[PDB]
This record gives C-alpha cells, sequence and structure tokens, in this order.
C-alpha cells in the first residue's frame, strides 16, 4: 500500500486501559484495517478484567517494563509528568520530520498544541480532539410531567417541586413507589447538581477542574458555596429525588432506569440521551424525554457548566522502550490524515459505512440499531480515546431532532459557561501540582461522596476539611496555579 509506514511488516505492544472498561483490541475491525494500511500491528497488553484504568496505568509503570505505547482517557498529567522523567518521548521533532497531517493540524489549532505542550516545551503525547460546541444538557419526562398536570420547572424550587411529584405521584402508574427522580450514568454528575444553588462542580469537561472567576483561580470542591450546595443535595439524597445507587450504577443508568419506565429526569449529552425516545416508543407508550433549559439557581443564572473540550486529556504516547518511534509517529500521524480520521470515527467500509455522494455515511442497521453509535464504534475501536480527530459529521448522522432542539436553545440561549482551559505552570510550580494535587482531588472526591450519601455533615466537617486540604498541600497547588494565571493573563 501507499499508506504504508514501513516496509518490513511491525508489531508494537500498546498499553491501553480506557473508561475502566475497556482494552485496546487488535482482532477490532477498526484495528485490523489500520493495521493493513500502515503495516504496523498493535498488540495489547493491558489487563481486560481489570476495572481501574489509573490503577492500571500506575502499575504498569511501577513495574519498569513499559511497552512500545501506552494510550487512555485522563492520562494527560501523567504524560507530562514521565515524559519529564523520561519515560515517554518528546514528539516535537518526531512530528516535525516525519508527521506532514499532524504538522497542518497544529498549524491551523495553535490552541490545542499549546494544551497539550508540557512546561518543558516538550509534546508527549498527542490528544483525543472532540468536534463540535456542546455536551450535556438537561433531559426530563415530558409525558410524566403531562400526565402530573406539571409544567416544565423554571426555577430551583419548581423543579424540587416536580422531582417530588416524580418521586411520590406514581407517573409510571403501577402504584409503586418505584420512581427515581434524578438518575445519571456519571457519579460525577451528582456533584454537578450544586450549580442548582449557584456552586461550581468543575471548570471544564474534566471532572473536578479548576476555574477561573474575577481574575481568581478557584476549585469548585474548596469553595463555600460548594458546602452550602452540597448540604442540598445531601437533603436530595436523603429524600431519595437522586438516585440511592448515583455512584454505584454507572455505565447502564440509562437503560436501566428510563428502559424500565423509572427514570424521571438526567444531564447527559444530547444525542444519545434524545436516541432513548426511539428505543423506546415501543416499549413504553408516550415516552418522552426532552431536553429542558437548566432552572434559574440560587445565584439567578441557568448553568450548562459542562461543554466539548478541544482537546481533552486523552490520548496516546510513545515509550522510551520504543525501537521503532520514527515508525510510531507516522502510524500516530496517519490518524489526522483523510483515511486514518474517516476509519478512527466511522469505522470500517462495507462494515459499519460506505461512501456516499463522496461522504462517509452510517448503513441503516447502525443507524436503526436504537444503540448509540458511540456504543456501536467502541465494540469495533472507533471513537476510542487514541490520539485521534473527531469528526462531528459522525454524530450528526445519528442526532435527533429532539436533539437538535436541544443543542439549539442551549446555543441560541447561551446558557454554557465560559469553560476553564487551563494555566502554564513552570516546571517549577508542575513539580507542586504533580506532588499534592492527586491525593487532594481522591481525598475531595470521597469528602464529596461522604456529604452526598449523609455519611459525614458538610457543615459539621467543613472546617477539618479545610484543614485537611491546608495538611494534603492543596494550598500550595492554588498558589502555582494562582501565579501561573497572573504571568499568563
Ligand atoms: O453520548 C453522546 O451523545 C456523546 O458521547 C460523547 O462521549 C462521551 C460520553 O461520556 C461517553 O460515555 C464516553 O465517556 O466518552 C465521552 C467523550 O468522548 O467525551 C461522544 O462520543 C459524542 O460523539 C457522543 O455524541
Ligand atoms: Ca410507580
Amino acid at each position: 500500500e501507499a499508506t504504508w509506514v514501513t516496509e518490513k511488516p511491525l508489531t508494537l505492544k500498546i498499553h491501553m486501559h480506557f473508561r475502566d472498561k475497556w482494552v485496546w483490541d487488535e482482532n477490532w475491525p477498526v484495528a485490523r484495517e489500520v493495521a493493513r494500511l500502515t503495516n504496523v500491528k498493535l498488540v495489547g497488553v493491558a489487563n481486560r478484567a481489570a476495572t481501574n484504568s489509573q490503577e492500571q496505568f500506575n502499575l504498569m509503570m511501577a513495574s519498569g517494563q513499559l511497552p512500545d505505547i501506552v494510550g487512555g482517557d485522563n492520562l494527560k498529567d501523567k504524560f507530562i509528568r514521565y515524559g519529564m522523567e523520561g519515560a515517554f518521548i518528546p514528539l516535537n521533532k518526531l512530528i516535525d520530520q516525519n508527521a506532514p497531517n499532524l504538522k497542518a493540524f497544529f498549524k491551523t489549532h495553535p490552541e490545542v498544541q499549546r494544551a497539550i505542550t508540557a512546561p518543558d516545551g516538550n509534546i508527549y503525547y498527542l490528544p483525543y480532539v472532540p468536534d463540535g460546541l456542546v455536551s450535556r444538557g438537561y433531559f426530563i419526562r415530558q409525558d410524566w410531567l403531562d400526565k402530573l398536570h406539571l409544567k416544565t420547572p423554571q426555577t430551583v424550587d419548581e423543579l424540587y417541586t416536580v422531582l417530588k411529584a416524580f418521586k411520590e405521584k406514581d407517573p409510571n402508574g403501577n402504584g409503586k413507589a418505584d420512581e427515581i427522580p434524578f438518575i445519571n450514568r456519571d457519579p460525577e454528575e451528582v456533584f454537578r447538581l450544586v450549580n442548582f444553588w449557584g456552586a461550581r462542580s468543575t471548570g471544564s469537561n474534566t471532572w473536578m477542574d479548576f476555574y477561573v472567576e474575577n481574575g481568581k483561580i478557584k476549585h469548585p470542591f474548596a469553595e463555600v458555596a460548594f458546602k452550602d450546595g452540597i448540604k442540598h443535595v445531601a437533603q436530595w439524597y436523603k429524600e431519595g429525588l437522586i438516585d440511592p445507587e448515583i455512584f454505584t450504577r454507572k455505565a447502564r443508568s440509562r437503560e436501566q432506569t428510563f428502559g424500565n419506565n423509572i427514570g424521571g429526569m438526567t444531564h447527559d449529552w444530547f444525542a444519545s440521551t434524545a436516541l432513548f425516545n426511539d428505543a423506546l416508543s415501543k416499549n413504553i407508550p408516550g415516552f418522552k424525554l426532552v431536553p429542558m433549559a437548566p432552572p434559574i439557581n440560587s445565584k439567578g443564572q441557568r448553568w450548562e457548566e459542562d461543554a466539548r473540550q478541544i482537546p481533552r486529556p486523552d490520548g496516546w504516547a510513545i515509550t522510551a522502550t520504543n525501537k521503532n518511534p520514527v515508525e510510531t509517529i507516522k502510524l500516530f500521524d496517519f490518524y489526522f490524515g483523510p483515511k486514518g480520521r474517516e476509519l478512527s470515527n466511522f469505522g470500517v467500509p462495507g462494515l459499519t459505512y460506505d461512501i456516499k455522494n463522496g461522504k462517509p455515511v452510517y448503513k441503516d442497521t447502525v443507524l436503526k440499531a436504537a444503540q448509540p453509535v458511540n456504543n456501536q464504534m467502541y465494540d469495533i475501536g472507533a471513537q476510542i480515546p487514541i490520539g485521534f480527530w473527531q469528526d462531528y459529521e459522525y454524530e450528526r448522522q445519528w442526532t435527533n431532532d429532539v436533539a437538535l432542539q436541544g443543542i439549539d436553545m442551549y446555543i441560541k440561549n447561551k446558557y454554557v459557561l465560559p469553560q476553564f482551559t487551563g494555566v502554564n505552570l513552570t516546571v517549577e510550580e508542575r513539580e507542586i501540582y504533580d506532588k499534592y494535587w492527586p491525593d487532594v482531588k481522591t481525598y475531595m472526591f470521597e469528602m464529596g461522596q461522604s456529604w452526598v450519601m449523609g455519611t459525614k455533615d458538610p457543615e459539621k466537617t467543613w472546617n477539618d476539611y479545610q484543614q485537611q486540604l491546608k495538611n494534603r498541600g492543596f494550598y500550595q497547588v492554588m498558589i502555582v496555579m494562582q501565579k501561573a494565571y497572573d504571568r499568563q493573563y
């Protein structure tokens, strides 16, 4: 082939554990097709039985026996830290000399290059580059609203009334108090409910990210607004308005709850969430899960805190043990060219899509499957958090009119908050970040869960919590973040 990266066939080892559920599979249709076109085959070495992606990275790193490539989600920080320590190689020269598609991408997307550049000026990974503007929105059961003679809730107080009616007034009509008013695939979304009481949960699509307010770097979990907001979330959890299993249910939450007519509301991505209307129309007559404007919060605003993050802190890196870095960067580059981008987005031609009227078009068997197309793509090795360039066209093809109405409502009415795009730490500032932040973040999540579940009272533990943050070096992290912000802006 002319797309061939190397003349002699090459096999590389990739450690890629992602989203706590998936590993790289060389038997994937997409992986097979990429191997054929590039003459480079990636063989997975990650533990498929394991269910903690970050831990698997840690074990691999601690063992000292590195593969050739490491990929996965939420590895940006680890790519940078172990890049500077020499476990991953800088890609700057390799890109410049061997990677025209990446060069042309970075030229036209300077902001992405900046986002993946380490404090030493080196690029240690290639990112998952999403395509699109909005991500998540609120969805509510319109059929339940109508059946209970309720108007769409406009404020937090009105929402409380609605969710209470969902819980107590038997909208599925089976005589049981089985309804769960608010559900979510993502446990972290329970924290986002503090938005209703004028508190942030994250600055970006990255969970528990910092934000900027009036020239000051802040972290959502350290703010007194969070203390007051999480108190309310705890109350709603105690009242059973929030899924008792919100921390545990996870991936198939929508299929379980909406699919069995017990879920009333969620906060999730427009396309896949709205697809549930098509999937459940026969099973649950009248089922209508519609986008809802965010309620007016206690600060008098309608917040959509989440948006697409370009790029994501996801991707892959070349190890120092890799004896074929030139061949590897050319493989990496393939994904940003026309054929590579097509495959990594749409799957395999003849299997999952066809070129029709000069464009990749999903087969009817894919579009009418009543299973979200992104899920379908994962199964065959597409839409995975490698270094690749998402093409929104893939998503447009399975975004229905209900999803479109929601997307357009959110764009036009300006609900989406300005996103935190990070600060440029020096190497010295980064040392403090890498040292303290991971353990602080873990502590924050665990305290957050405790407050929500009612095992700890936020009001009674706040002062000791703050002291613990100090002891764990959180405010040392805040100092370097603010210093970096002051330099950059
Ligand atoms: O579900 C959708 O409509 C969109 O999902 C996006 O994926 C994100 C989602 O949280 C997934 O469950 C997984 O965690 O990956 C997330 C991500 O890639 O940021 C995209 O697949 C988007 O194209 C879908 O339309
Ligand atoms: Ca019921």
